[PDB]
């Protein structure tokens, strides 16, 4: 199966996944100087007072912080998005080491880890129908530095311990996604797709700017995950993150300056 092994990485997905090699993959290489400031461009509204966390889950690649998407509660509008995308899940990409990690890369430069806020359009009545139109998912990407820590990231952190391994979850509720946001919303954004297996042509990617700290512990202990289930070879979960993706014919827009 897929993964970041030396066997079965990125470089091997589009055997099984052939729209690896198409015209809208993610992640991209965000060029700061080509992306060109648009004043059509909308504030970012997020709305997270109601969210509702359910469980965190371990699924081989990442894990995810799971919500209930089943009332109108933790959405996102504006911004780029025609219509009301609500929250489904966040994950993670992260390193081996603090300077590689991100997806998305900002004139070459990676960050330690990329936080994916995932959201499905609603007008399509579930995330798995969404998956399958053009406009069907936003996915909010945050970049992380190592530096101070993120006082709001430590109940993740540590919970982790409890889904060491492949397919373990546990309850996760009472999480506030609010307190993973940097202070400014200003973002980049194009049109791309998921970045692992099916890469799916579903995504507007919003990319903001400002990055969010977490601390050198707190990036650590993301690292002591494994890919592998319970008494398999262990295989530490670090540098699960797709390269960048050819841009072809793409325009990136910015919504400041
Ligand atoms: N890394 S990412 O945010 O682009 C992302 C978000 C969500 C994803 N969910 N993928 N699934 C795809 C198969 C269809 C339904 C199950 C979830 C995959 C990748
Ligand atoms: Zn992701």
């Amino acid at each position: 199966h897929w993964g970041y092994g030396k066997h079965n990485g990125p470089e091997h997905w589009h055997k099984d996944f052939p729209i690896a090699k198409g015209e809208r993959q993610s992640p991209v290489d965000i060029d700061t100087h080509t992306a060109k400031y648009d004043p059509s461009l909308k504030p970012l509204s997020v709305s997270y007072d109601q969210a509702t966390s359910l469980r965190i889950l371990n699924n081989g690649h990442a894990f995810n912080v799971e919500f209930d998407d089943s009332q109108d509660k933790a959405v996102l509008k504006g911004g780029p998005l025609d219509g009301t995308y609500r929250l489904i899940q966040f994950h993670f990409h992260w390193g081996s080491l603090d300077g590689q990690g991100s997806e998305h890369t900002v004139d070459k430069k990676k960050y330690a880890a990329e936080l994916h806020l995932v959201h499905w359009n609603t007008k399509y009545g579930d995330f798995g129908k969404a998956v399958q139109q053009p406009d069907g998912l936003a996915v909010l990407g945050i970049f992380l530095k190592v530096g101070s820590a993120k006082p709001g990231l430590q109940k993740v952190v540590d919970v982790l311990d409890s889904i060491k391994t492949k397919g373990k979850s546990a309850d996760f509720t009472n999480f506030d996604p609010r307190g993973l946001l940097p202070e400014s919303l200003d973002y980049w954004t194009y049109p791309g797709s998921l970045t692992t297996p099916p890469l799916l042509e579903c995504v507007t990617w919003i990319v903001l700017k400002e990055p969010i700290s977490v601390s050198s512990e707190q990036v650590l202990k993301f690292r002591k995950l494994n890919f592998n289930g319970e008494g398999e070879p262990e295989e530490l979960m670090v540098d699960n993150w797709r390269p960048a993706q050819p841009l072809k014919n793409r325009q990136i827009k910015a919504s400041f300056k």
